[PDB]
């Protein structure tokens, strides 16, 4: 139940990048609107939102996806990213 | 840097059966040489080796996989488990299907 400090961003996002770089990308798709998504990595993470490094056309963009409940502990960000995985997966098969 | 104590045992695989339930089920499959794998969970995580529940059209079978390299912390199971789930995928892309001839 750790709070969203930046010592925290920097693991959560270290872990998120090898663990579910497919589930990064998927966001950058799903959630922040990007074509042709060769890879995408975690930057950050704060209560309000996060920051993802999206390499595209051989162009490196930083986008910025917005919460759109607070989040106040790493275990509700936890939960959100997983079920953001799985609305991401969903409307990507299709 | 924590030691894989049983209570961290319960921790891992509670979340393991949480966000990768798919991985666990690989497990079975190319680790364990289990065909045909309906379900997968991990019921516990020591230095040594994991012990899952599978599932197989009924058949709800426990078994053990012994790590190559003991693990020696978290940080160390952590990095262990997810080479086994890539690797598992890997041999799962390499598919194998009955051979007929024209
Ligand atoms: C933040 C919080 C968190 C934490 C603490 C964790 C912790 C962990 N984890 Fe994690 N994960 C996660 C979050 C997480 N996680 C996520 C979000 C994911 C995603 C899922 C998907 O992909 O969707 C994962 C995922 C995951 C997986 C899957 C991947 C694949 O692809 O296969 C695995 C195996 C893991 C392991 C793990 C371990 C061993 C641990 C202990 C150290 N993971």
């Amino acid at each position: 139940a750790d709070p969203l400090t930046p010592a925290i961003s920097d693991r959560i996002c270290k872990h998120m990048n090898e663990d579910a770089a497919s589930a990064i990308a998927l966001y950058a798709q799903v959630f922040g609107q990007q074509t042709d998504v060769t890879m995408a990595q975690m930057q950050a993470i704060d209560p309000t939102g996060m920051d993802l490094v999206v390499e595209s056309e051989g162009g490196s963009k930083t986008i910025r996806i917005e919460f759109e409940q607070p989040l106040k502990d790493s275990e509700d960000a936890h939960q959100v990213l997983i079920a953001m995985a799985k609305q991401a997966r969903s409307v990507g098969k299709n």
